[PDB]
């Protein structure tokens, strides 16, 4: 890091490319954390 | 409770109110806690 590595991860899940992330989206990253 | 669980998570991060997640509130879901 030095932010790289979460910008990335941040646009794998920003689909929608709103610069964000929603409900579904949110549900997709706290997918493997039960 | 699945779904309104999710909606708690969301809500936590969503600390600016915008019914969205940032950078920085990625950053502590992504907190894994480090
Ligand atoms: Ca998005
Ligand atoms: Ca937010």
């Amino acid at each position: 890091k030095s932010e790289e590595e979460l910008a990335n991860a941040f646009r794998i899940f920003d689909k929608n490319a709103d610069g964000y992330i929603d409900i579904e989206e949110l549900g997709e990253i706290l997918r493997a954390t039960g």
